[PDB]
């Protein structure tokens, strides 16, 4: 009764609604709003299962009762009837437990409201609020209101790096449902990718795909890109081509896993198509977020030598192990100019385009990525190299502090800009210690800063470490490689990192030249 936690209007983005069924459609309208204002109207449908949902993770809690509310109408003969289900995982079931939780017959032509409290296991959690009518009917919602009962420059990483670049983190459809993570990006962070919800397995749908429209969807990100809209954060699309987590039909005649390999012509049909509906979706469902960066081609270069060498840095042409199914299909790295070419002519002109790429220091391979980013830089293909930098607490060795800068300084030599994209830094299993680490990082933001502060062309306009805290890091917790322990509180790298800019510095986070 007192508190609201969702008020989705749908003035501008989608509000992180999806369609519930694969061939529901969903489209918001000017006008056919309650009140005439915007309004979310659910098309194509095919069962009454079929739908729209939104998992609302970040605002309901597991044991708290909270007053659901929808605005709801439809245009049909006679009278419909709309049901509101509410359904979770539990982390101990670990089965979707649903639950219809109000259900109203509803006339045609009329602006009619649904309610009920509900009360969600003290345990559950990864909600989600979805609607239904018991027929196949068109129909329209709005004001989805969702209540429970009962410049001053900060201490934060955002505002302390505000004049120099964006600091970013990584949300996924696990955290997207944490109280205290929520509250730490918040506080902390004015960037974010997506772990996994933006590759192309997570985004493309095989269903009714074809060489000229292959069919995509953000149903997996719409949460994360939804708070980050809602709350300014910039964001970085990750990733539009890559070997991997890309499902193998993508690359078969029959959009089927165990097809045949398909023409380069074919190829080019179908990634430019990929590109085009990606952008599409994200200007039609989010407008308002911004796109700031996009991991264009991911980890194209081979880590052996001897490709690098001889093959240009091809992959291995195949899929899975490391093999590139790209490069199965183009016989080389062609397609990585192919894919930027696309990308220029469809992404936002505030949207820049990174190559992206690990052991990013390497000599072999930093010379390879280099060459290829310059070549593309030069072609006004390309912004900006994003260096992954999965590194570990050594201020010596591999990834040490010296063949790091040697690689940051050798890329803003291109011109283009460079990102960090990834930063992770490995305590390999305790073998250093958390100081060593702190020192590791504070050496890291050291050398962007200093990047920043000569020239000039090129700069670092991002540093983004890959996980919010020790507790969820796709390195294992073993390594803890981040600036905040399972219990978020920050370790000693948080501040090594949280003093190398003086107060008279800061600035704001929310508006970060
Ligand atoms: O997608 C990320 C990729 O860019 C990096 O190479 O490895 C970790 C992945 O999560
Ligand atoms: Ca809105
Ligand atoms: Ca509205
Ligand atoms: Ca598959």
């Amino acid at each position: 009764m007192d508190y609201e936690v969702v008020h989705d209007t749908f003035e501008v983005n989608f509000d992180g609604w999806c369609n519930l069924g694969v061939d529901t459609y969903l489209t918001a309208v000017e006008n056919e709003g309650n009140n005439g204002t915007r309004g979310m109207m659910v098309i194509n449908r095919s069962s009454a299962s079929d739908g729209a949902y939104s998992e609302k993770g970040f605002y309901l809690d597991g044991g708290v009762e909270y007053k659901y509310s929808v605005f709801v109408k439809h245009n049909g003969t006679g009278t419909e009837t709309f049901k509101l289900s509410v359904s979770y995982l539990d982390s101990e079931t670990e089965e979707e437990n649903k639950e219809v939780i109000a259900t109203k017959d509803v006339v045609a032509g009329e602006w009619t409201e649904i309610s009920a409290k509900y009360k969600a296991p003290k345990t559950a959690v990864n909600i989600t609020l979805s609607i239904t009518t018991d027929s196949t009917v068109d129909f329209i919602f709005d004001d989805v209101t969702i209540t429970r009962k009962g410049y001053a420059a900060n201490a934060v990483l955002k505002d302390m790096y505000a004049n120099y670049f964006r600091v970013g983190s990584v949300l996924n459809s696990g955290t997207v449902n944490n109280s205290s993570i929520k509250a730490l990006i918040l506080r902390e962070f004015n960037s974010i990718t997506c772990e996994n919800e933006m590759k192309p397995d997570a985004t493309l749908v095989q269903s009714g795909s074809t060489n000229t429209n292959i069919r995509v969807s953000l149903n997996r990100a719409a949460s994360i890109l939804n708070f980050c809209a809602q709350n300014n954060i910039a964001v970085r699309g990750h990733t539009l081509v890559w070997h991997s987590q890309t499902p193998q039909w993508f690359f078969k005649d029959n959009f089927q896993d165990n097809g045949n390999w398909v023409s380069q012509s074919v190829m080019d049909q179908r990634l430019e198509s990929y590109i085009k509906n990606m952008f599409a979706e994200i200007q039609r469902q989010y407008p308002s977020l911004n796109l700031y960066a996009y991991d264009v081609v991911n980890a194209a270069v081979s880590d052996d030598a001897n490709r690098t060498r001889y093959y240009g840095g091809a992959r291995e042409p195949g899929y899975g192990n490391g093999r590139s199914p790209w490069v199965q299909i183009y016989g080389d790295n062609k397609f990585i100019e192919k894919a930027f070419t696309y990308a220029r002519k469809y992404a936002p002109a505030n949207c820049k385009l990174y190559y992206n790429d690990y052991n990013e220091y390497w000599d072999h391979k930093r010379d390879c990525i280099a060459s290829i980013c310059a070549n593309l830089y030069n072609k006004g293909l390309l912004d900006g190299v994003g260096m992954q930098s999965h590194i570990n607490a050594d201020m010596n060795g591999f990834s040490g502090i010296q063949n790091y800068k040697a690689a940051l300084q050798k890329y803003i030599n291109i011109g283009c800009d460079v990102q960090i994209t990834e930063l992770d830094i490995s305590t390999e299993n305790g073998k250093f210690s958390l100081q060593q680490q702190a020192d590791k990082y504070k050496a890291v933001f050291q050398a962007a800063v200093d990047i920043n502060r000569t020239s000039s062309k090129g700069k670092v306009t991002a540093v983004c470490v890959w996980g919010p805290n020790d507790a969820n890091t796709w390195l294992g917790s073993q390594n803890a490689p981040l600036l905040f322990n399972a219990n978020n509180q920050p370790k000693p790298a948080y501040n090594a990192v949280a003093s190398i800019i003086p107060q008279s510095e800061w600035g704001d986070g929310n508006n970060p030249a």
